[PDB]
């Protein structure tokens, strides 16, 4: 029968991978800025994650070729053992697109390679996108517009923004960016027994709640950031200690 | 001498505890101005129908509008947010329609969504910030075998996703009949394959449960729905496959009010 509180399986012998691409410079054709506190942010979500379980594979500053390579790779290797899987980007990203050290690449294509029919040991698992970009312009405040949008994906799967359209993504150049920062305080104290979806709903407040009336930059004051998060979940997902 | 000191509260709920739940509008469109060239959409009756009572015994005042043109629900959705709110709980908007990309259409003429939400943002609306925002959208690609010209058996018409599944405010919740490369089905007799399965976990939990666990449970219901072959074989592999972008920063629940 229907059963109102189903929790997605996940009692697998491994929790799965997570894969961090963390992206600092890029290519001087692209004229693009640096992402100073980009590093404190892989370190942070690299420390949760495996706390939780994960593999975490982190790769810095790749070519496009590079990160698609690399992305198909880890979609055609056997999850039947795992309960989910994450993908982490960490960017500057535009309309669609995230971009790797040299080029863009579409988020549907990052997305369409964990889709049913191409990742037969991932269907019916949840697939968790967790995407910091935006637009590319001593602990400093960098912001940043809202640029990529809140796309969707296919059953299964949860795709996390850091910010949604008219609003702005900050990065502390010492501390990280206000949405990991928040994302990974939250993951530390409740990952282990909150429900996902309710643990990024206080990242939406959390966030949300930070101030922007008196910012050290006066430029960037009344520049408010709201994360979002696009759930096309079917159940409940927790990440109890295994 | 207990009492709630403000530390962050990872079980914090919206305060729905106001006199009245709020208002509930329903934006019904079934035909369309002929040169827009979009098909009938027989069954939407029987959405607003089922949305207006499971919404009626959640509390809410009902306000159903069939078939406006594009400067009239303008105003009445103005006009909606330009009176106080503060003695209600939340709101909730719902659109029965087409659309396409970022729009969606009146009887005469295509609305960008975000003018819609930008309505209920912030100062334009003091009284609702805080407050959950609730936008639920069932629209999709009309299917254009239909002449621009001036024009019950229960079947199965199946419509491309075509809605961008736009995020909002703080505190805004937008609920999508579909996502980016599925399909959206309505029964012209039974109505929208979303809204059905949404109308049906509202009466059986929507009182009890949080309200995004439930739109999850929905996102099951319709994702799992398939059509039988021999009614329309073309329909195989044209799976539906809702989603929700929260932008909600506290639980919400419809418990029934004191
Ligand atoms: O969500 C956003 C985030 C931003 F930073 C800026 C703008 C938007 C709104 N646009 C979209 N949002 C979700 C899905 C698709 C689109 C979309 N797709 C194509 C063209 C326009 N919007």
């Amino acid at each position: 029968m229907f059963d109102p509180a189903e929790k997605y399986k996940m009692d697998h012998r491994r929790r799965g991978i997570a894969l961090i691409f963390n992206h600092e410079r890029f290519f001087w054709h692209l004229t693009l800025p640096e992402r100073r506190g980009t590093c404190a942010d892989r370190d942070n979500l690299t420390r949760r994650f495996s706390d939780l379980g994960f593999e975490v594979k982190c790769f810095n500053d790749l070519k496009a070729e590079e990160l698609l390579l690399k992305i198909h790779e880890v979609s055609t290797v056997s999850h039947a053992d795992a309960d989910c899987f994450v993908c982490v980007f960490l960017s500057h990203g535009e309309g669609n697109h995230i971009y790797a050290y040299d080029a863009k690449i579409e988020i549907q294509t990052l997305t369409g390679l964990f889709k049913g029919d191409k990742c037969h040991s991932l269907v019916g698992k949840p697939k968790i996108f967790i995407i910091q970009a935006a637009r590319g312009n001593t602990n400093i405040t960098e912001v940043d517009a809202a640029s990529v949008y809140t796309l969707p994906a296919g059953a299964d799967f949860l795709m996390c923004y850091s910010v949604a359209e008219g609003y702005y993504s900050h990065r502390e150049t010492v501390n990280g960016s206000w949405y990991i920062q928040d994302l990974c305080e939250m993951l530390g104290k409740y990952g282990s027994s909150l429900e996902f979806t309710e643990l990024l709903t206080l990242v939406n407040r959390k966030v949300s709640q930070r101030r922007v009336d008196f910012c050290k930059d006066p430029s960037a004051i009344g520049k408010k950031q709201v994360p979002c998060f696009a759930s096309m979940l079917t159940k409940k997902l927790h990440f109890f200690p295994k």
